[PDB]
């Protein structure tokens, strides 16, 4: 029920582990290092800020959220300095595993399927469930933001960084209890367009010719077009396809939310949708 | 066409057997019983300290009086008391009790959905006269609604406009935020516990506030199961968490299980029992 | 890609007959029937007084004009009149009559719910074009929508861009209401056309309430064999939370819509009604 | 020199056996009573919801607390509850109940005015170490007031710091409105402990006998009550917040002074209480 606060450290980090100057140098240029610790030969991931207010946001919302378990753990935050300035350098977890769709793209001709959908469902929406309840808004969740602890087959999958999570807010109806401004729903939005990939292989929203953002693409997204196409979508549920309407939806406040996601059938007993078989894996693995 | 508000400037007693002692609980905000003089008739009173809130109430609750699901006024004195000038509300008696506590004084035959739709249809009646007129009351709980009398045949009336506001300053938003709404949020929660006799949200023991603030409520049984879908489902287009998601007081009056209470069963409620006990 | 509007500052009777009387009646904001020189076809001429926002509509009717479901603008002038610095429109002219002129000189041949559902279709194809480049029209009334000509294959569009407005400053929409009363409108346009009268109207600040309230019904005897999918739809562009009403590309991908040869042709008493 | 303030951040739990029976109910206000895990020895805990003004409160508090008089702050945590940051506050138990709580079980005219000089000289001693490192309590009422243990002579401690402010950031001291706050307090207080109810109250108008500062000193009660003190009350009671008399003036006061030189004439304050 009482969690303990973030004690952040002041003593050099390479007290405690093997940092080179080497990645260390690469820290600060937005790299995710992997050091180890000395104690113990046991390896962790190094991410470097520089001490500015954002940066500290950044620690104090992520060690909030670090209680729920797939969310990626923090293990120490350090103050140094380095190259004369001040900095906080984070020590996570190690999530080895690889990011969520490499998993699934390198792993043929076994295939993934709609109930592998749903189960990687349930536990990205249970972290940001979490997240919510407490008033944060992760406000980045994409695919490069949910990795595998281990390439071991029972893996964890977890969020990480929160760079641009959000404190939510500084009879009784629940907007009365403060701000309503909505990044709590694109968070709703970024489950929707997980979802939808989770489900063929590919986004919601595209280019062509590809790969950047297209002003095709900006008009189809703020437009809300897009479409369940075959081959891929053929076997697929018109519930998920509906639930997926819902979370894409155009204006924010038609959007579903964490609570009534986490209670849709189709999230709530992964356990019971079927195994109906995905084009995500072959899809995927065509990059 | 409906008269304007004279505030009475002589002295209430001129009218009223109003004692002195009254007066001093009638300015610590109690609703007192009081009594005319030609015709010794009884009413209602509340007092407050003239200044702009308490002028905006009369106001808008002078307004509202209009419509007779909402506590009549029968006038309104500006009279000096303990040196300040202050507002002194004469009001038609509500001698039934609050909505509840008449639910609970009971036993003879079932109190049934048919009654809760019944008493939600004139409850939304009177939302539905405010918010035509573009008043929000935003102090619609069980407290605030009082009835006549204690006959069978008694009139259920809201109360207490110390919180309402003009949600005032083609398209419906060319010719108001968030105000309208809350007060559907309130029918939610009372025809929540119309129905099972608890509220939806409640503290056990920051989870309360959590769980209103994530909108985790349950139909739990017994109690809610021979309630339908088609009630449920009103009640959770109520209790929508982002108020624009929300039904508005029209589409309310215009559910058909408010629309036709006549049609809805009468099938038993624990509400009574829970209520009671 | 399409040019840019090409202002011309040349006098405007270089190229067109235009009276003295009509540039006189043009500057009341009536349109007008012109005639180029070259070739003698007909035209119509709308003339404002040059100011921002005159400035404003010329440059999103043009931007708009791409769309053939939109007025086509074909010329824009600059001249001098009475002194005063001023924009003449030359458009492609409209001579087919207002939208409900033309059912109204019908009967008593049907109009049915199938004709109906075509018709805002094609309405619909318009405000979709609008919206996907950030415009919003803002004055979808049944007097700017006319029709090309009487012919049978005449098609309808969409005038008047005086009120229209950029709306426009893995990631959200939010993040790359004026759209949301186009289409309060196309639900007032698609009520009248199932039966003849608005779902709200006079009886004024009665009916400002009706509008705010959202207080309409469908009443018999006209709406008794209308399709209830049409009563919903209608529902939902017509609700008072603007945020609560459906989009442009969901309106065009309602099966009532998409699917109108599923529609079916059952009579309405609207050319009836609107005679009367 | 005393140490800093060194806010803890392990769970409280870790130390102490906080029953999350508690926190619900300590997060909205009441002081519960705790226990050191290892030594079993009881204590109190005040919960703020982390923020400026509490933090403002921990730290005024923390430098009060060298004053033996001020109720002593054994340590202070961070911890995060429902998710949200909060302070968690541990202090000395003081277990003896509000100061009146006891006078009003005093068996009828036992109190005495030396007694009621004593104690004032008490809660006077602390006023004066906050106004000298330029904190104005505030809050100096009764209900703040509670005694260390039930024994005989167990010390009265000042608690609540929650509306503490510093009063600050030849020559004379102004070049250098809240410490008269205090006094005005320890007014009513020094009132009270010699009748049993205070100078202003009702059977509101309370509010024009406080703003016009009409109260009386009644007999039956006030009367075999000496006139230095009815005196010493009319300074501190002062409607005129500059009128009142500082704490050091009221610390060289007589009657508080030398409490000793005081008589032990009975009061009706049980009685009345
Ligand atoms: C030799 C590869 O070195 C590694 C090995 C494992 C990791 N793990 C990992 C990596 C690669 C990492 N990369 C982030 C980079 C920014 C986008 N989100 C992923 N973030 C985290 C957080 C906790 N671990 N983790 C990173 C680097
Ligand atoms: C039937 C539609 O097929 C298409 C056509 C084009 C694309 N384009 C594309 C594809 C295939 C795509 N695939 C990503 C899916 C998630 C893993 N990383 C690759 N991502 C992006 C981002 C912007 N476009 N783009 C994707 C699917
Ligand atoms: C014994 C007579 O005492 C009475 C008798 C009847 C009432 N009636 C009543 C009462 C008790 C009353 N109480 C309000 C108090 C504040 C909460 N909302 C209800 N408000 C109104 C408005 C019109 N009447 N009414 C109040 C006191
Ligand atoms: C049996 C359902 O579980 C619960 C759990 C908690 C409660 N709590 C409770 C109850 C029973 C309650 N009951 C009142 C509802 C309004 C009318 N008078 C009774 N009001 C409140 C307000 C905050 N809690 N709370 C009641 C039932
Ligand atoms: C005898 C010729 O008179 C005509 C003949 C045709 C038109 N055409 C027309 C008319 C009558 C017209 N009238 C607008 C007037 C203002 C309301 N919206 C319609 N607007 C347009 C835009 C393009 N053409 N067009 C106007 C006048
Ligand atoms: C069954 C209700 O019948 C009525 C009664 C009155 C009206 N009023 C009215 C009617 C009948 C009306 N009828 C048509 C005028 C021509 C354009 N389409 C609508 N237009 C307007 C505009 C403002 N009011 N109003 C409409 C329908
Ligand atoms: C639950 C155990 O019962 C106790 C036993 C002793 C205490 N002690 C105490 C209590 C009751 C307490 N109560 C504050 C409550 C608010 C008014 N000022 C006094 N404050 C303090 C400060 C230091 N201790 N202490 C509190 C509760
Ligand atoms: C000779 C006058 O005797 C009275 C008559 C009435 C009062 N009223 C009263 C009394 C008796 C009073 N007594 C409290 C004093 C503080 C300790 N708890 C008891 N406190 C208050 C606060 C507001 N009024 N009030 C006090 C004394």
């Amino acid at each position: 029920h009482v969690k303990s606060g973030l004690q952040i450290k002041k003593n050099a980090i390479i007290d405690d582990y093997k940092v080179t100057s080497q990645v260390l140098g690469l820290g600060i240029n937005g790299k995710v290092l992997q050091i180890f610790n000395k104690r113990t030969q046991e390896k962790f991931a190094l991410k470097m800020l520089q001490d500015c207010p954002k940066a500290r946001r950044e620690v104090e919302l992520h060690w909030r959220a670090s209680q729920c378990p797939h969310i990626v753990r923090i293990v120490d935050v350090y103050e140094n300095l380095y190259a004369g300035r001040k900095c906080l350098l984070i020590v996570m977890e190690c999530l080895d595993g690889g990011e969520l769709f490499s998993r699934i793209q390198d792993r043929g001709d076994q295939a993934f399927t709609e109930r592998e959908a749903s189960e990687i469902m349930k536990s990205i929406g249970e972290a940001i469930q979490y997240l919510h309840s407490i008033n944060i808004a992760h406000r980045d969740v994409k695919p490069e933001n949910l990795l595998y602890t281990s390439k071991r087959p029972n893996a964890i999958l977890k969020l990480t960084d929160f760079g641009f999570a959000k404190e939510t807010t500084s009879y009784v109806a629940p907007e009365v209890l403060g701000p309503e401004k909505y990044d709590k729903s694109c968070d709703m939005w970024s489950l929707g367009v997980i979802m939808y990939i989770l489900l063929c292989g590919y986004p919601p929203f595209y280019s062509n010719h590809g790969l950047a953002i297209s002003p095709g693409m900006k008009t189809r997204i703020r437009m809300g077009q897009y479409e369940f196409p075959n081959p891929e979508w053929s076997e697929v549920s018109e519930e998920v396809k509906m639930l997926i309407r819902n979370l894409l939806k155009t204006e924010p406040t038609q959007r579903m939310t964490i609570t009534e996601f986490m209670n849709h059938p189709w999230i709530m007993q992964s356990t019971k949708v079927p195994q109906t078989p995905l084009h995500t894996s072959r899809v995927l693995k065509e990059d």
